[PDB]
């Protein structure tokens, strides 16, 4: 699949106001992934042990997690779909180091579009999350083809 410059700018727009505050956007996103799927939690060993959303607010370890990995999804969407670089290591160590199924990659997919709605109303309308979720469809589509070629059915 590809996206169209027009689909990219709509993507890259929302995507530079979630920038203005990294560390929040994390926090929340991974708050809305592990209220809505518990499972989830069970695959970080360094967080598994929280309990409620206050401490998971209150983690620090958990902030700059967070920080990380929308630092890197930033960087995968400001390639415009020519991230095969970026996405080889990602794939390496979530495939055969953490082993993360494609479905917990769907499920961040939709934390990630149900915090930017909540944040982001006038600038998330309609054919703005169509494109992001185009993008984040994108993104699993590739991963997936990586994690078959590392040997990880995902
Ligand atoms: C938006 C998709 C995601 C991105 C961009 C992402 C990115 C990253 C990055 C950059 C790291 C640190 C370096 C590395 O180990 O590769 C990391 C670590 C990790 N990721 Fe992800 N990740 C994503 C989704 C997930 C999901 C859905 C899960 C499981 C529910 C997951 C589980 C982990 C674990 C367990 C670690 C290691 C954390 C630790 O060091 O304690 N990741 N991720």
């Amino acid at each position: 699949m590809v996206l169209s410059e027009g689909e990219w700018q709509l993507v890259l727009h929302v995507w530079a106001k979630v920038e203005a505050d990294v560390a929040g956007h994390g926090q929340d996103i991974y708050i809305r992934l592990f209220k809505s799927h518990p499972e989830t939690l069970e695959k970080f060993d360094r967080f598994k042990h929280l309990k409620t959303e206050a401490e998971m607010k209150a983690s620090e370890d958990l902030k700059k997690q967070g920080v990380r990995v929308l630092t890197a999804l930033g960087a995968i969407l400001k390639k415009k779909g020519h991230h095969e670089a970026e996405l080889k290591p990602l794939a390496q160590s979530h495939a055969t180091k953490h082993k993360i199924p494609i479905k917990y990659l769907e499920f961040i997919s939709e934390a990630i579009i149900h915090v930017l709605h909540s944040r982001h109303p006038g600038n998330f309308g309609a054919d703005a999350q169509g494109a992001m979720n185009k993008a984040l469809e994108l993104f699993r589509k590739d991963i997936a083809a990586k994690y078959k070629e590392l040997g990880y059915q995902g």
